[PDB]
């Protein structure tokens, strides 16, 4: 196939290593440049990274030289992918886009910018149309696309196909997030093992707001935010990978429990239709067993691109369900790569 | 300092060992007999228990011989306390009550029986008055008093002083329950470490139903169930001790956070007033830091009898707060003993 | 040339491991699976609490559970056993007394003089004992044994160093994963954030079994290796992977680099004949001072290779840390490798 | 009680919070000043520390203002206690000592200095005599005493009473150390949970060498190192508090197994003889059960000041025993305080 040359910002972290691994064997996406901190620039990827993924560093990437995050080092790249930390992404990504680079990033800055698409492939690929007016609106020579917070990404999967119910209700959400969500070394053993921390800075606000844009509707070259009144409580649990979410759609709207299970299990979108390399066959898996989903059993579903839903139940004035997803793949690495695949498929390239 | 002689059924399990450790040093409750499995009867406590509590076995209980769960072995005790497993409690307990014994137990059978008080001291001590007509209603010679499910007991604490708002709203509760909740060896290491099991057999139904009785109002010898419409999701987490609850009261009622915090921090009842030995000075502790409560920090609050609440917040049509309590003490051992103390105080002796 | 086999104790962790491995084997065809009495007659998928990775191989999910009695294993070429130590003796003896070829990783008969205790790369030659077993035991069938999972792991590095390990005292400390006691053997409360410096009978099995594993086959029988070792076994909050600290007391000069070289270049029959379950390099050596580590190395070569690191020699003591997959190298894998070796040498 | 005013360097780390906790309630040791990093100086302890100990900050220390580590801020203390990290200790301590202060540190610098006593109270309080000549030998106006590596402190407990045998043999030791040994946030959850790291930078060398000095003999005002041929391997395990150790004494010497057990459990020294406040009545506890010692069961033995020994066995050419101690108390906080107690008792003040 005709290869599309890509570079990767923040390739040293957990999300970065996941992407490096997924790209090392990609059909047409050819990773030719990886970036990391300044002091590592010039060294080979294998000499700068502390491999945390499964197995050895791919040979196709181990010798890739570390380049800076500056425009000059990415001139020959077709698309720049970014996994930079939230506190460094704004300046870096802004300068690149100003210089004409096409940037697809999963870092938080700009995610809620009205002219920037926040993409989760299956959920709102149509929102990419915003790209048609971005250059003129921001006065950029480049292109910027964003991916949502990992938890938001996971939570949006079951909500979208049920957007009509969720829109007319009070959404209560409790999220149980794995330690890896804070990076590989973000949380100490002493602080979390055999424990629970009912607080994750800024996570609750990002979830509620981003969910509003992910489920929004495109009208007249703009995104009309979906009306979602959600209250969320994000908790950190002693889990390595996998974000769980207990969703309670408090509403008196009629609800056909079986039709809902059917709708979720049959949910397919453009990524599934065009059979994109990183698109899972069934983005949403429904489990009938009452003790599912569970991180150690379902986290890897379809390479971590599929979310698993269980305990779907309808009680008085409320539809409840439990969803699980790989925060590293579905929540970051995989959706960024899947976003690029979609863009190529739609001609934004 | 007159000693009231008591016996303990199911003294070998975690709840049992806790009560043994608590009774060993009680000011007036004298543990004189303990029961365990049949093959253990006749052996001294120390030779039949796999002690998992802190430090050595109390020297005032170690040599206590194990007796049977039959009437003849308890004719000489003032009160029969029981921490028997749910599946064996009904038949055993009923006979002791049918033969005239006063039985106070934390096992599930009879909890929702209209003529049996389901007590959590600070919450509904007044319900003990149901006993005035129990004998004639049941045709028993004895008296039976019950303590609720450990989780319900913990959840009911903050809900009581906020019963006015809880009655006029949809209550959504998600609970994170420690492994100890399933006994010392109920859950294997492989099944839970680094994992989450979004289900606990029968737990959710119990929580919802019992909260109704615990917050009910004793009116003319009958308990009027509190109108508490709640949907609960119980989850097992890799925690040793301490059940956490995320409570969302979705209503249109006015929500004053500073007022609610005052109400919760100043909550007190008969146990506190009378300074009963197992009563915490402050039954509800409120935390202002955003990362509280946490099991490893707060589960021991006031010897495990006080619950800890934090993250009290007000969002559109919803009051949210996080509560944590020691499931072995506040949730079982401590409330059974405290119940006996109240009974002594009110004259039921 | 297909070889039809059955599996006793196919429902436990080792059993499920073997099921996954056999489901896709070149010539070994799993035709029957056995489990406890109450499970007999049920389809495997309905009797087992699948705990392995992926789904249950479709060639096994619908296999109906059969008993452990001879009559149900008549049409089988070789009977593989992953039975628990407490039930194996009676069950296996009867099968063998009926003319069945039985290869098991259970402990009973491991130290029986006429029964080979095999760990492929270490002592495949010991399989010769089989040429005399029938008359020596008065059996119609055949019986082969695989060692204790920890012994199996500790033996890998000791073999190529047998000359020095022989003339010296050996001190061994082992840290064994929770799975070594099955999936539900140890509770969360008992081990999380903890260490239990004791595993019933483990230390005696390792010392004695290492003796036979490293023995010399002389004049139709095994000469136990003179391995004077004191071992202390400890249980740790790990899922899979048994670790070992091995100290051999030398009274000479040792070249660490040649030790590393000797270990990584270790090869044997299983490698020579490229058998399906034999790892290309049974012993992997790590130069980084913080290896091996269970989460990083436990899966080395599908779990058939052990990893050694921290190879040091000072104060007349050769010290090394080794790690092995207690479920594959420790059992499932070597039991299958053993059968492969048997087919390779003509015992079939 | 005759008061002794002290200050504590590194009051903020785990070991420091432990000491703060132990000194608040001390009979005659008055913690009058606490120190920490420069950016914390001038703030109240409660506002500068990330409290991680059980319960609340002692109110006798919560309002103490953080001072510097320089001499000017300690001119008024009788003794300066130090729990500073190994990498900063040397310069800071040397300067205090050079200015005439008496410093007792559990940090590694100067531990193996021949003119400086390395103390573990029971094992070698006698070595304190080195102080009578320390000024003449170092030129210092002050006084410096050191405490050993925590693992070495624990390991030296059982080796001392058995020094005659240990000296005529080859000692093989494998230590399994708790995560807290590397500080509260030294190791990440991802790196250690469900894992084992067979390496701890420089631990093995420290144990072997320090073991040599701890067990030495005082002769002609100096220390004759004990001839201890040790070969230690140190491993990191996923436990919170408590270092375990497998000690193998390879010797052909005749050994009476019951005499060893008798010798260990009966070990007592000056700290015990003088009934010092932080001295445990029984420095070494021996267990008969085959599955002991265990971190979660024994680490707290006598407020963490007593080590627990178990599995004592003599197979043939090897004396094997397993030992466990609290790395934070016996291994650091408790011995530093105990050391000061010994000094006061012997007239060093």
């Amino acid at each position: 196939a005709d290869k599309i040359k890509v570079s990767l910002l923040g390739s040293t972290g957990m999300v970065g290593q996941k992407m490096v691994k997924m790209l090392a064997k990609h059909p047409y996406l050819e990773l030719v440049k990886v970036s990391a901190s300044p002091s590592k620039i010039g060294k080979k990827y294998k000499d700068a990274v502390k491999w945390i993924e499964q197995g050895d560093i791919p040979e196709e990437v181990q010798d890739l030289p570390i380049v800076s995050t500056n425009y000059e080092d990415h001139k020959d790249v077709d698309v720049v992918l970014s996994a930079l930390p939230n506190e460094l992404a704004e300046s870096i990504e802004l300068e690149l886009v100003k210089n004409g680079k096409i940037v697809v990033s999963n870092a938080s800055p700009f995610r809620m910018d009205p002219d920037v698409p926040l993409i989760n492939p299956e959920i709102n690929w149509e929102h990419l149309e915003l790209l048609k007016f971005q250059k003129e609106r921001k006065g950029w020579k480049g292109i910027l696309v964003k991916n949502p917070n990992c938890t938001a990404a996971i939570m949006s999967m079951p909500i979208k196909p049920l957007i009509e119910i969720a829109t007319k209700s009070k959404i209560i959400i409790t999220t149980l997030q794995a330690v890896s969500g804070a990076g590989y070394n973000g949380i100490s053993f002493m602080a979390i093992e055999g424990n629970i921390i009912p607080y994750i800075k800024g996570e609750e606000d990002k979830i509620a707001k981003e969910l509003t844009k992910l489920n929004g509707k495109l009208e007249n070259n703009q995104i009309i935010p979906a009306n979602l009144d959600s209250t969320v409580t994000s908790i950190r649990v002693p889990t390595r990978v996998g974000h769980m979410g207990v969703i309670n759609i408090v509403t008196n709207e009629r609800i056909n429990i079986e039709e809902i299970k059917k709708t979720l299990k049959n949910f397919k979108s453009l990524p599934q239709q065009k059979n994109l390399p990183t698109a899972p066959k069934q983005p949403i898996i429904v489990r009938d067993e009452e003790d599912r989903p569970q991180p150690i059993i379902d986290v890897n579903a379809e390479s971590g691109m599929a979310v698993t839903v269980g305990r779907i139940r309808h009680e008085n004035n409320v539809l409840r369900l439990v969803v699980l997803g790989d925060n590293l793949v579905r929540g970051a690495a995989g959706i960024t790569i899947l976003t690029v695949e979609v863009m190529k498929e739609l001609g934004y390239i």
